[PDB]
């Protein structure tokens, strides 16, 4: 009866939100068993989680805090977890028959490795890490075609919204990333909603001057805050939409909805549009990823639409947010351009965060790396294709850094 | 896999809209066969439709234009339709094995009769007539339990919206007008959107003196236009929601949404809200009733959310729109109070339309009729129950009229 879940990246924003909603859902019935928690190096925070949830498995990626973990955990009475470390630990958890569903709340390109292994073990993968899809979309499709019982269920709020708007009667006959998913689901077009970020109303002159402090001062982590400010977050999410739902780029429309109530919309072939809405929230997306195709009761505050009162929609200016255009261009180009987009953005975003370049330099760097990249034949076997993605990702990060280094 | 459809009330608003969307859809691919048309007295319109759609059956209710119809139809080359008459024509159409779905576009209290025979013959019934559901909900539920393969599919725009927000793998485990429909679909709450009609900004003093002219001068029939002005249309729709979807009255919220883009919204038990949105429209509601659980291509204009730009929501004032409160009160009392509400409103609406009473007299009369009713032993026998509904309807109409005449 209980859904057996692993939380990968349990100490971060997604991971802690997941454990919060699991905690609430488990107050009376045993709805979920938390079988495994995996983090990078937050050994103290992991220990506190282990004390509460008592998972069968604990894993730390950073082997240097393994002893520290082992020692902390001995303090917990009558608890004999399997304590693992690194890639080998990740792979052992993914292999466990006692795990059904894995929440991937690991950030950056790193989250791809666990995603890949979770699919290879025919698990349900509740994927929040959009960089994996953007970097490796075609590769994940291939894997999902081999590993017949694996599924990716989207957790990113807009993709969760789109997924929810679908009719599960059609969803159940396909799965995310599968060729023909949009046909089977009668999808015509997607309205991909965005907050628009902190700089949405600035003039071109004002935008030239913006700093990371101006973006940082809805409270989110730094990387995503900067991506929201440039709208590269939405750019990545366009490519994410295309891969998840097999929707053509020309049928994905970015819409700025600053109230952030409507989380995205699907237009079906009859032109009817379905949308999903709630307060800005990750608990519903995470919960749904674990309960789908069912829903369960929560005690979340009900949406008060009369109090919200007003919902607004407008088209983003691609002159002001050129990251959006770069994302569409890379996605349409296909091949490894999305990998290059993501990698170069990782560098450009961090340069801006750290006050080393200007706002328009972010898109300039990314553009230059994209223009520099030469298309490669797509390796035909899975393990060569993975190595290739890694090659290009690293190449693009280095190229971005080289561009920055040369031009100051 | 052609969809075989009969249109009942084919020359009316619903009927003609149904043929319109069938016509447009069939231009894209021939999915619909119109097998039967049925009208009251519009023999010439009927002839013209018969010319286009070449239905196997034709039926007119009023015996006195039967021969005229037979005459008219002779003109049509290479066409030998079965031409039928009255209550008896309807019964034969509903019994045909070549008809899968019947659109009931017959208005007022009348529409119940053909609904019943459509259900008795295990058809899919596309039902727009909210008054039948409000007045005879308990009878329809009983019929639908006897006739296991019959289904009512809602066409009323808000109810179609609600229905379209659901997962059909769960819908297919139940059917509308069944107990536990909302439980099985994990429905928590409904937002029932309303235009708000022409009087939302009027003061109490202004409402005291509004006339039917002010109500009438979005173009619809007179009766529904007056109901939209008083918001008794929404009150009837609250009860319609309760019966169609088994949603408790305290879990239906009327919200004024004057732009009429979001057609209504379903809050699930996790507090996720899904909504259906389009331009104000009856084509998609009708078409979906006929395609459910699938959708097909249309050439309808795509919603341009950016252009719509702004969507607003507010709570209706019950002091200004007391008909809403009366509908909830009747719904919550249950029994035959909905039958009484509907019947007395039929009279009060017509009184106001004909300048015989004032705006607040509408709710006054309805209130007084409801107060004079006493709950009745609900017959377990289908035949006795229909007679109860007819008797109570007629009683309530006479009572409303008596209250009008006494004060006037
Ligand atoms: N937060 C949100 O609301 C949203 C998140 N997302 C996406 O979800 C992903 C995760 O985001 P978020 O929760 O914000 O990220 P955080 O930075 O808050 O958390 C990252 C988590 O991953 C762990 N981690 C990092 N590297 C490894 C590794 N090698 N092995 C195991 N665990 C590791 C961290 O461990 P430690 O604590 O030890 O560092 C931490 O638990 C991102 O791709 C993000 O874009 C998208 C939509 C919304
Ligand atoms: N369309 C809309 O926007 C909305 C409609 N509705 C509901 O839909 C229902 C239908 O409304 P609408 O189509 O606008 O109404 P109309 O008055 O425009 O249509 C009436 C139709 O019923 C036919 N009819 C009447 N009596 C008989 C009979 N005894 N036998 C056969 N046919 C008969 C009429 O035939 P004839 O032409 O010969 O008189 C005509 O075809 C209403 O109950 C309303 O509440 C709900 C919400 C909005
Ligand atoms: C504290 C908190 C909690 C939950 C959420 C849910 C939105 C999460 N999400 O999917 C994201 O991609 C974040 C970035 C995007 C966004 C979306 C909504 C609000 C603000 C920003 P955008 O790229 O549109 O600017 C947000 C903020
Ligand atoms: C010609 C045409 C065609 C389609 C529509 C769309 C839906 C109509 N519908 O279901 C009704 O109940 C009508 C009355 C209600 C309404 C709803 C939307 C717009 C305007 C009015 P309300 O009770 O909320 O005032 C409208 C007008
Ligand atoms: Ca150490
Ligand atoms: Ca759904
Ligand atoms: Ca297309
Ligand atoms: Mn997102
Ligand atoms: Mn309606």
């Amino acid at each position: 009866k209980p859904i057996n879940v692993a939380i990968f990246g349990s100490t971060g924003s997604i991971g802690t939100n997941a454990l919060n909603i699991i905690r609430e859902c488990n107050k009376i019935e045993n709805v979920f068993n938390v079988k495994a928690l995996y983090v990078n190096k937050s050994v103290n925070e992991l220990y506190e989680q282990a004390r509460e949830f008592l998972p069968e498995y604990l894993c730390i990626h950073d082997k240097s805090v393994y002893e520290e973990l082992k020692e902390l955990v001995k303090n917990i009475k009558d608890y004999k977890p399997i304590i693992l470390c690194g890639d080998e630990g990740m792979k052992e958890i993914c292999s466990s028959n006692s795990i059904d569903k894995i929440v991937i709340g690991i950030d950056s390109f790193q989250g791809l490795y666990s995603t890949m292994y979770a699919i290879m073990n025919n698990k349900i993968v509740a994927l929040a890490n959009k960089e994996s899809i953007v970097s490796a979309g075609f590769f994940l499709k291939k894997l999902l075609n081999i590993h017949k019982n694996a599924k990716i269920i989207p957790v990113d709020s807009e993709h969760s919204a789109i997924f929810q708007c679908l009719d599960n009667n059609k969803v159940l006959k396909t799965k995310c990333l599968q060729d023909n998913f949009s046909k089977i689901n009668n999808i015509n077009k997607i309205f991909l909603c965005s907050s628009g970020g902190p700089f949405q109303n600035l003039t071109m002159d004002e935008l030239k001057n913006v700093t990371s402090e101006n973006a940082l001062k809805w409270k989110m982590g730094k990387k995503i805050t900067i991506d929201s400010a440039t709208m590269m977050n939405k750019g990545l999410e366009v490519i994410e939409t295309h891969f998840l739902f097999d929707v053509d780029y020309n049928d994905i429309e970015v819409i700025v909805h600053k109230e952030c109530i409507i989380h995205s919309c699907v237009e079906f072939i009859d032109k009817s549009v379905i949308s999903q809405m709630y307060y800005p929230d990750m608990q519903i997306p995470i919960l749904y990823s674990l309960t789908w195709p069912d829903r369960i009761k929560t005690n979340l505050k009900p949406l008060d639409l009369a109090q919200v009162s007003t919902l607004t929609f407008h088209k983003p200016s691609l002159e002001h947010f050129p990251c959006i255009k770069l994302a569409y261009q890379a996605g349409i180009k296909g091949n490894f351009y999305p990998t290059v987009l993501n990698a170069s953005n990782e560098i450009a975003n961090n340069l801006f965060l750290n006050n080393k370049i200007k706002y328009f330099d972010i898109s300039s760097i990314i553009s230059q790396v994209l223009e520099s990249f030469n298309s490669q034949k797509v390796s035909e076997n899975s393990e060569d294709l993975m190595k290739q993605i890694l090659q290009i990702h690293s190449w693009a990060k280095d190229k971005a850094t080289d561009i920055y280094n040369k031009h100051n």
